[PDB]
């Protein structure tokens, strides 16, 4: 984590050359995560058809310590589904993204697992308090 | 969701061309959900080997919101290695499948999330018990 | 279930024959499950970036019914990742691992579930203290 999975049947060739570099911009934003351990795996011209259909089709999944909840998802579906129509030219009823959150204590980076906090958001809620506290000096 | 990843080192010039349109049709049936969000991902003649050896094997996944339980996975296990044994020509001790529950909040379609009322089946027993008065003489 | 995928950009004809090999006998002892259902998935080639870059990097999954804990995956998390350095010539800073436990009853084999006793591991808690008794001269008439 954080891991992007793009599955799509759009060809390597046709997809812009700068396209998981900007999926990476826009989710390390998203998910308040260093870029450092962004992936994202591109996975096209695969063998995936939808519907029994082989029109243009995308099947992603966020793997993700923590940031994951209902309202984080569906903002994070929409400006991904808008990614995949502006540039792979697939349609939004042909986009399904799964939100998969990762246990801190399930997921090693560098040696080591994850601070069981991150899964809660801590490490965000206690930067945003200090930051706040710098600025109002309180 | 649903979305049935098939990795298998059998060639992709081996299988049937209608393998991923049957799988399709048999797995809509089997998950009771519409034809027109099942997703079939084929990775064939992936480099997937199985207890160190590189005879045929096949490890899927079936990620669906609700249907899956201990009763449905293995029905639908027997099925779909049936399939494979078939089409893929690989050997019912040389295939492992895993059944993935997806919330329904952790899953968009459309533009949109998923209703958590289909996680526990309720779209199924609900429609199943207006088919019944209806076929059973009861319409108030 | 146990299956080893390994999502890496270093292009297959720069990874040594023996590494799918190496890694399916090492999570075996690791794993303590038979070999025979012991799978790794390598997606080598793969169009995968971290943090922007095309250096050499790993994604990696173990798909395993019990045996996934804190401990055991740290420990294993630190020998995948030198299987990794040494055949992939990957930095461990450029590493992930994500460990995914299984539940026995949503995973077939050979026609067939698995037992849910294994999920916590009491077929090896079962044994090592059934072996325990047996080296300990405790008897069961
Ligand atoms: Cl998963």
């Amino acid at each position: 984590m954080p891991v992007i999975t793009v599955n799509t049947n759009v060809a390597e060739k046709s997809i812009p050359v700068f396209f998981q570099a900007a999926l990476t911009n826009m989710m390390t934003k998203a998910l308040q995560k260093p870029k450092e351990v962004m992936f994202v795996d591109l996975r096209s011209g695969a063998n995936i058809m939808m519907g029994g259909d082989r029109n243009p089709c995308v099947f992603a999944t966020v793997e993700c310590i923590g940031r994951l909840n209902p309202t984080s998802n569906l903002a994070m579906a929409r400006d991904m589904e808008d990614m995949f129509i502006e540039h792979l030219n697939v349609r939004r009823e042909r986009i399904v993204i799964r939100f998969i959150p990762v246990p801190a204590l399930f997921c090693s980076f560098n040696g080591a697992l994850h601070d069981v906090s991150i899964e809660r958001d801590e490490d965000i809620i206690s930067q945003a308090i200090a930051e706040y506290l710098a600025a109002h000096a309180a």
